[PDB]
């Protein structure tokens, strides 16, 4: 009743039982006060920038995307939780999403050639300019200064994507055009290792987690804000048919830019003598993602773009939300690590 | 303004623009008024049992599948339709959910055995015990009588489920356990012709659809009701991870029963001479799903069943929605048939 949300308010609607839910659904006025409580908490996070109020509004969206990507728990199968967290989750992503266009002008998203190979040039061109494509966390700290603690905090970081890429790609390719989910789903294929478990590859990447302990507690206690904020952006654009287009620019950047990023990650690893077992994951990343960012932009992109030139914005505008977000993500941890 | 919410409604909600989707989902008074007009619509489908408000009601939900199913068009990518349509979408299925448990007691779906190989074995045997197992439509009908014209209004009746069948599946292993998901994901491969375009297959049912002429327009006159309720049923249970396990068994029976089903179809097909290129489909899915229903019950149901005995209820249930389903389905069809 004009009431604060936060996580652990979440966390009480995902404590209801199931009739606890269907009153709660039947409650539009309840439901009114929830609605403008997420408009107060993202007019804190977002107008007054208040840091704590941002990091608590990602929780929440991280608290709903869990129930999104995650098999659902039997104590839970009959909760209808759709009409409350969707309305926390559209209030929410919406603010998240507007403030990141609020760093992107219209010069940059428009200028574009309107056929698929001549845009791939230029988005490629585009991502060029962006210092998240040479960042120095990469480039500079990881081949010279990396340690074995500095990669156990990285990794921390990096669980806000890389454990749920196959579901992102799952979710990306409903209802897609047949050459855009035909690469996808190639794609999709290969992240669950071409059908061998040993090569499924959220399981090599929990094998890097382990082998610096990376363990669950050690993720909640360290992962600093904007990784939280970076991992709802992947999970918002991937779970909403209507981004797709920007999902397609978000993720290709992904796998565009993984190759030079895994290759500096590996031969630091390898360097200080990290478990060789432990770096499996980005030792194969190396020349597969080659081959996805390859296959992402001349069989998503580029027939996308020739489908349809107006979707080259939408691209352009995800391919740019993946750079600004992974800069403040960076820069963000650069600044940890060195302190 | 306490109205009446039918399909035209929500078209009409899929034409407003992203300012006016922005100010209805700022009104908790008209969603309450929605949600309203949802509730009696409910009542009048599923307790007086109108059977126009049935349809209607099952218009209302595929439309919005529809959104959920289909790539986005440009004009709409910026609408934020989620507050909205998943309210209804909760209600209406609420609604059909329970209209489908009506008929399933709980003497049916509890005296499992508590271990994965047994439960296959007890599931089968269930299956066996249902009509829909040995339906006289493919039993009888198909092969003594079933004409071209037959096959063509039947056809427009599978449309329901077999064009998006490959991405019900990549619904389903969201989340998934790895067993599981390893079996879902070589499922869904499988559908995407192994990356072959010309045995994707979507591609392959279109094209027995072109055979016979089954063109939109003869689709939209000649759905049945009961083939809108079947795939509304499977678009429901796939989406939602709490409906994961009743999906299990849903899909599962799907698998189980084609084989036997499209053997009789594909028959009597070549025996009055329909073109052979109109039957690849069902043709390679008399060979390809007997495969994935033998690694459905050995690899999803059987090590669902031994991580948590307790889903063995949930998985029982989706299997009865989908035999119950089936079966009025089938009957309906044969009745028109028939006449
Ligand atoms: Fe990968
Ligand atoms: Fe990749
Ligand atoms: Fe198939
Ligand atoms: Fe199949």
């Amino acid at each position: 009743e004009s009431f604060k949300i936060d996580r652990s308010v979440v966390e009480e609607f995902l404590a209801l039982d199931p009739d606890a839910w269907e009153r709660l659904n039947a409650d539009y006025t309840a439901r009114r006060r929830i609605g403008e409580a997420c408009r107060a908490l993202s007019r804190h996070a977002f107008v007054e920038e208040d840091p704590s109020a941002l990091e608590e509004l990602h929780d929440v969206l991280a608290l709903i995307y869990q129930q999104d990507f995650s098999g659902a728990p039997v104590e839970l199968l009959g909760c209808e939780t759709q009409p409350v967290l969707r309305d926390i989750a559209a209030i929410l992503e919406g603010a998240v999403l507007a403030a990141e266009l609020d760093s992107i002008s219209e010069e940059q998203i428009s200028a574009y050639p309107r056929s698929g190979k001549e845009y791939v040039h230029w988005l490629k061109r585009v991502i060029g300019e962006h210092p998240a494509a040479g960042h120095p966390f990469y480039r500079d700290f990881v081949p010279t200064r990396a340690t074995e603690g500095d990669f156990r905090f990285y990794l921390a970081q990096e669980t806000n994507l890389d454990p749920k890429f196959d579901d992102i790609l799952a979710f990306m390719q409903i209802g897609a055009a047949p050459d855009e989910k035909m690469e996808i789903a190639g794609n999709y294929w290969d992240e669950m290792g071409n059908g061998k478990p040993a090569e499924v590859h959220t399981a090599m990447f929990a094998h890097a987690l382990d082998a610096l302990d990376v363990n669950d507690d050690y993720i909640r206690r360290n992962l600093l804000p904007e990784a939280k904020a970076s991992g709802n952006l992947a999970s918002c654009l991937a779970i909403s048919r209507r981004h797709y287009y920007k999902s397609v620019g978000f993720f290709g950047v992904t796998e565009y830019l993984v190759p030079r990023r895994f290759k500096l990650v590996v031969d630091r690893w390898a360097d200080i003598g990290l478990p060789r077992e432990g770096i499996a994951y980005h030792d194969a990343h190396i020349s597969i993602d080659a081959v996805h960012a390859s296959g992402w932009f001349k069989n998503v992109i580029a027939p996308a773009v020739d489908r349809d030139p107006r979707v080259g914005r939408e691209i352009a505008v995800g391919a740019l939300i993946r750079l600004n977000s992974s800069q403040r993500y960076l820069d963000s941890l650069l600044m940890h690590l060195h302190h």
